[PDB]
């Protein structure tokens, strides 16, 4: 209803090697820009992408949408190992925009996020944070070691 963030209408990677900004064209020639990340491959992931700061404005209870895409590591060619099928929503409270650092330890964990269902393509998710204390915040996703394409990213509340 009110919007606070809305990714259809470039945010820090830490390590910029890990999650990537990939673009492309709708239908109605509007910008679609994806994070993207599959380093199923390689051991100990910890990918970090985080938004600019999100101003709460008037708002109470908070609500954030995630559109996503999330590969079987069953599908993915003889990887075994250390694939995963989720991944972890973080948020950290600041009254101000204090820069481009990601500083890890700050972040508190929303929940994990997982695709639906799929041995019975694009995922929605939502999770409900707040009353927040402070002036705005930072969301932040964390990978650690599955196939994503995180596709859209909206913030908002209601009445």
């Amino acid at each position: 209803e009110v919007l606070l963030l809305d990714s259809k209408a470039e945010w820090i990677s830490s390590p910029p090697n890990g999650w990537e900004e990939i673009s492309g064209l709708d239908e109605n020639y509007t910008p679609i820009r994806t994070y993207q990340v599959c380093q199923v491959m390689e051991p100990n992931q910890n990918n970090w992408l985080r938004t600019n700061w999100i101003s709460k404005g008037n708002a109470q209870r908070i609500f954030v949408e995630l559109k996503f895409t999330l590969r079987d590591c069953n599908s993915l060619p003889g990887v075994l190992g250390t694939c995963k099928e989720t991944f972890n929503l973080y948020y950290y409270e600041t009254d101000y925009d204090t820069g481009r650092n990601i500083r890890e330890n700050l972040y508190v964990k929303i929940d994990t996020i997982a695709a639906d269902e799929s041995f019975t393509k694009l995922n929605t998710e939502v999770r409900e944070i707040g009353p927040l204390s402070k002036k705005g915040f930072y969301l932040a996703f964390q990978d650690v070691g599955a196939c994503i394409a995180l596709v859209s990213v909206k913030v908002y509340y209601k009445k």
